[PDB]
């Protein structure tokens, strides 16, 4: 019995091993990559959140439908990250009616620096117009953030006006 | 069966430990460094409060 | 000196770790399944409150 032969055995230990451990490397930085990405997107989760700042405007016609236009300030908090409202979906009810989710909103196309704010316009559409005495929710809804909600009902009274 | 072989390894064990011991400390540190900023901003946008004054 | 013994052992070591690595995840699902016990008896625990209702 010769150790010639345990020679190229110990070959085939150390290259498998090598392999192994080339690839665990590759498995472990992929790994480790991987689980760094996770953390970036987990803390940018929690801080990308957006908010509604003030009151909330809104246009009314009383020989119109009603609530017609809706303004309300959106913000970003100072320590967020910037946001896109191309992607923020605003969802809107009337009095406890299904959804839908809102498409006429007159900041279409911008972007807000975190610490910012921008006045967003929503138009209620045909059947959702809600007139003085109806409840209203809308969730404003951005990308990769935390999602508010605010519900209003107008006062029986409002020609318009502030929304109290 | 050798122990050298098992070097081989130990060494890829301990390399990508210290990798991810590496990044996450990275990852780690910004985590912090990102708690800490909300956190600062978190007291600066209560506190940044303005008022009006009088009539 | 032949590796034909070193497959012998071979055998062994992965045996062994097969087994361990059976029995780990047995025992891993049960700390899993455990831990999962725990956290509905404890969110049970507190929603789980009883309340006199008025006078």
């Amino acid at each position: 019995f010769s150790g010639l032969e345990a020679a190229i055995v110990l070959i085939a230990f150390v290259v498998v091993a090598a392999v192994f451990s080339y690839v665990m490397l590759g498995a472990g930085f992929f790994a480790t990559q991987k689980s760094q990405e996770v953390t970036y997107s987990g803390m940018k989760q929690a801080t990308s959140n957006l908010i509604l700042d003030g009151m909330i405007y809104g246009s009314y016609s009383k020989g119109g439908s009603g609530l017609a236009q809706l303004y309300f300030y959106v913000k970003v908090p100072e320590g967020g990250e910037t946001q896109d409202l191309k992607y923020v979906t605003y969802l809107w009810t009337k009095e406890n009616k299904a959804v839908t989710t809102l498409t006429s909103i007159t900041p279409t196309n911008q972007q807000l620096n975190p610490g910012a704010r921008v006045k967003v316009t929503i138009t209620a559409p045909t059947g959702y117009k809600p007139i003085a005495g109806q409840k209203f929710v809308l969730e404003i809804k951005p990308k990769t953030g935390a999602s508010t909600i605010v519900t209003r009902t107008l006062s029986d009274g409002y020609n318009g006006g502030v929304i109290i």
